[PDB]
């Protein structure tokens, strides 16, 4: 009935982007380019990468930012690694349209292998994942791209689980199929082949070692056409998490809309939204909700989540509280593109962690790449609190604000609020 | 395959009882006292009554009100049908405990068949249902119980359709299993008889002549051991008037709760509120939620309601409105046990009209017994057009309030109200 358990010594780390001038008056999480080099410094087989887009340096952006330095540090430690025997595959999503790739075009020259996803031909979606799998020993899986912005003046959230093989070669079955997907004439097979398939998911999670205690682990995929037998779709491992809590439910998540964003016409999908309302009105779980807000936020989440934040009753014990976080600019900050945003997708209860790479919309379930890592483990202290911690830091924060909040106030442009 | 159509002049009537002091300037239907006493006067060989409770009289609800008159009246002409031949059966919801039944006792002695139905054991639910059929010809359908505080007190919405037999069987049909269900010994049969099923349903609407120009209609029935084959249920007809909507939804009914009431462990129920989320974001229509509020409001309706409000957005072209409907009532008014409401339950689309006896929550549609009318009809005016001026006129009235009305400024208690 039970797959077999896991005996390698995992270790998970949360790693954090922090952009220039936030300021959280309270203990550290060593750096998502911190954990970056020190995977690359250490690899020596092996480096698979799923990625949306690489924009290392300040040439790409068009930019002369001092803060670039970190980016193309990464993408100059990067091209040592198939000169010295390492094996890089990096598959990277189709871009919408023309578009230099000198960052792709620099790792081919060194050795390393590329192959474009066309996921809008395939499923209509895009490859939006961003995972790392070094040596079959070690991961990163989270909110960062490959982007220097993602280092210095972006907020993101990801872990690296270090020393837990199994887990890191189940990741790369789901790398294998974006990989065969890249290739030339590539189409969704009707049966994916039984080398795809897993034996760990929500049924039957892997039992590994967490930081020297048991605990219960799987990884979560999307969209269904890449899903082989035995892989538990993304959306069905956040319910499952949703509608277990008794207690909490805290989401961090850059967007968050209850619809089919892009669909003519426009298509209405509550899978999630109803799941929130039921666990705090069947349940009477506490719902947390931060989105983030910057000038490319979508307004029509704004009535969303108003009508998410009127389900607050004394008498039903119905409590659901919406904050938008807000990064703010300076004017140097503000003349560089897409930057200074929380870019995190976690959702962390009382029992479990969800860790993705997607944002909040039905799009990312159905049509988008994605994956996300589920842990549940018994005890304090762990992982679950760390990243219940970082949650409770940034809600408590001057950059977390209420809906009614004066968007003249909060130091970064920001759709959702009012001028009120 | 479509079934026969019926060739009977159906002729519709929208009646209401609009309570002492509600006055709405220059807007004129014959009240349900008057359409039933019309009822009562032309029956010549049969009446059935589904029905939820009888106070039809002061010493009832134990009060000295001369409003109480009219209800008085109706049972004393009820009283009059078994002696000169009617056959009168009246099926009512089985008490939550012992309760005197003077009305059922009179109408027993003049000669009436009575059966009480016990829907708490047979499915948890109540027999909520309001209709009469009279003669197999005529129907009353609507909000108004057998309650003289349904005539003068509280405000009530219903149908009475004429010169109408095929649709008037149809009905019975759903009667009829009231009335094996009053049996000592009843259970709801694993399958019910063929002589219960329907031809008329949301797929194969009855066609009849409304008014002299065609028209489709069917009766839908909750709850759904009750449903025999063929027989649309009302969850799916609502369902459907909601999601076929392109321009509009406007629905008036006492209570609108997406939950299962009073189940323990408390259960969400979002059928009808997902349908008008999906309705306003993906098609852009129009929705208007006409709540009623009086001082045994539910207090949780307040959150819900203000959770459908707050999707209001001009480039989304989201837009759901909801109000508050209350009665005023002063002092004296406030005196007369459980009156000073609304209790319509209705909605009418740019396309279609649903008239019901059950309010929106979750319960009504799985364990308690209802029935709704569900008419379509090419052209304008016609019934369609004048349930949406009520609806307008209520909607337009002093007596309907925002949200953030303050709870001293409305006439009544009101508890979805924040003060
Ligand atoms: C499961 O097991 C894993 C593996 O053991 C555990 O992960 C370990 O967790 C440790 C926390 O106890 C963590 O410890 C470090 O965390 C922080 C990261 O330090 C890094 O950055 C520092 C600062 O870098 C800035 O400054 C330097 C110079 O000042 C600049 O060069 C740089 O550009 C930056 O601007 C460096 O100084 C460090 O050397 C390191 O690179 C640090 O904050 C920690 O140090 C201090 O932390 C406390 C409170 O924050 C201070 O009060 C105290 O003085 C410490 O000096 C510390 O170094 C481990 O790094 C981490 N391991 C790995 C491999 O990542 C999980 O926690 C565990 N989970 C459980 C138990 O649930
Ligand atoms: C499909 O066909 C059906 C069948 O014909 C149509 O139904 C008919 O609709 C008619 C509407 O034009 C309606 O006509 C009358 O409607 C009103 C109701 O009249 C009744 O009540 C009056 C009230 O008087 C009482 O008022 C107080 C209230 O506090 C009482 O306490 C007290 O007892 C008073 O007596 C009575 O006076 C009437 O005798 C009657 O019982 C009336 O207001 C209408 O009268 C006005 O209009 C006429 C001309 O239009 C004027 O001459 C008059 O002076 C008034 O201004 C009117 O008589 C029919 O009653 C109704 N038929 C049935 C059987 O119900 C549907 O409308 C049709 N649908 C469609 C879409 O076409
Ligand atoms: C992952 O496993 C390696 C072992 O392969 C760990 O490295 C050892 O760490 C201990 C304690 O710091 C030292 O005593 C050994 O000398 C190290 N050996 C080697 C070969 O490096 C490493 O610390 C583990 N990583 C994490 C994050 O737990
Ligand atoms: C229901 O059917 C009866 C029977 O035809 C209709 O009553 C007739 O109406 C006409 C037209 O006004 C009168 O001239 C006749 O005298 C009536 N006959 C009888 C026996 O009453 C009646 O109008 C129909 N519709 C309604 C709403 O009752
Ligand atoms: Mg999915
Ligand atoms: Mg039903
Ligand atoms: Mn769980
Ligand atoms: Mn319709």
């Amino acid at each position: 009935q039970r797959p077999a358990p896991c005996y390698d010594p995992c270790e998970a780390v949360l790693v954090e982007s922090i952009p220039e001038g936030l300021d959280f008056p309270s203990t550290g999480n060593p750096s998502t380019s911190q954990a970056w080099l020190g995977l690359l410094a250490g690899a020596h087989s092996s480096l698979d990468i799923a990625s949306f887009y690489w924009t290392l340096t300040n040439n790409d952006t068009h930019t002369q930012e001092p803060s670039a330095q970190q980016g193309e540090e990464v993408l100059r430690q990067l091209q040592t690694l198939a000169p010295k025997g390492v094996n890089v595959r990096i598959a990277v999503s189709k871009p919408s349209g023309p578009q230099p790739q000198a960052d792709l075009q620099a790792l081919l020259q060194s050795g390393a292998q590329v192959r474009m996803v066309d996921m809008q031909k395939l499923t209509h979606g895009v490859l939006h994942t961003k995972f790392w799998v070094v040596d079959q020993t070690h991961f990163y899986l989270g909110s960062a791209n490959m982007d220097w912005r993602s280092l210095t003046q972006v907020k993101e959230l990801g872990v690296v689980m270090y020393n837990c093989s199994c887990l890191a070669r189940d990741l790369t079955k789901i790398f294998e199929a974006y990989w065969f997907l890249g290739q030339a004439g590539s189409s969704i097979p009707s049966t994916w082949p039984r080398f795809y398939d897993t034996r760990y998911n929500q049924e039957t999670p892997m039992e590994i070692c967490l930081n020297g205690t048991p605990a219960l682990a799987y990884l979560a995929s999307a969209p269904p056409p890449l899903c082989p037998s035995g892989r538990t779709p993304d959306l069905k491992a956040l319910l499952n998490v949703v509608d277990n809590a008794r207690s909490f439910i805290y989401v961090a998540v850059m967007n968050y809309l209850p619809t089919l964003e892009f669909s003519h016409p426009h298509r209405f999908w509550p899978a999630i939204d109803d799941g929130l309302r039921r666990a705090t009105y069947e349940r009477g779980v506490k719902v947390r909700l931060l989105i983030s807000c910057w000038g490319h936020s979508e307004p029509s989440m704004r009535a969303f989540l108003l009508s998410l934040a009127a389900l607050r009753d004394n008498h039903t014990h119905s409590d659901i509280q919406v904050k938008l976080f807000v990064v703010p600019a300076d004017e140097a900050q503000a003349r560089i593109p897409y930057a200074r945003v929380n870019h995190n997708k976690y959702m962390v209860t009382e029992r479990a962690t969800y860790i993705g790479t997607s944002n909040w919309s039905g799009n990312y379930f159905t049509e988008t790449a994605g994956t996300s890592l589920l842990v549940t483990q018994n005890g304090r202290g762990g992982l679950r609190s760390q990243l219940e911690a970082i949650f409770l830091r940034d809600w408590d924060s001057p950059y977390s604000h209420d809906l009614d909040t004066s968007a003249d106030s909060v130091g970064n442009a920001c759709r959702l609020l009012a001028a009120q």
